[PDB]
C-alpha cells in the first residue's frame, strides 16, 4: 500500500585482500570497489593516526589481519 | 598478499511496504524478513523518538515516503 524508508547504522567489519607495498589510496580504491564509497569520503586510521594516501601499510606497520579504522566525510 | 580488516560503521537504507495501522511490532517484524534483524534487537527511531511495539504508523505521524532510522541493540 504504502513505502516507507529506514536508515540503518551497523558496525561493520569489511575484509581486504592487500599487500605490504600498497598504499594507502589502493586501500581506499580498494574498500570503493567492495562499498561503492568514494575515496575522498574515506578517512582511514590506524593506532590514533590518520593514514595518509602517498604512503604503504607497511609505513605504518599493518601487519597481517592487522583491524583499520574507516570514518567518512560529512 | 595478505588479509586485513576495517571496521566502519556503514548506512544501509532499506524500503519497506507498510499500511498506515501496521504496529511498530509489525514493521520491525519486516525488517527481519528483509534484514535478519529480530524485532528485540532493533531500536527504531522516528524524528527522535523511539518507536513502540503496540503503538501504529499513524500514532506517529507517519506518512508514505517517511524515512526512520534504526540501529542495533542488545
Amino acid at each position: 500500500s504504502m513505502q516507507i524508508f529506514v536508515k540503518t547504522l551497523t558496525v561493520k567489519t569489511i575484509t581486504l585482500e592487500v599487500e605490504p607495498s600498497d598504499t594507502i589510496e589502493n586501500v581506499k580504491a580498494k574498500i570503493q570497489d567492495k562499498e561503492g564509497i568514494p575515496p575522498d569520503q574515506q578517512r582511514l586510521i590506524f593506532a590514533g593516526k590518520q593514514l595518509e594516501d602517498g604512503r604503504t601499510l607497511s609505513d605504518y606497520n599493518i601487519q597481517k589481519e592487522s583491524t583499520l579504522h574507516l570514518v567518512l566525510r560529512l
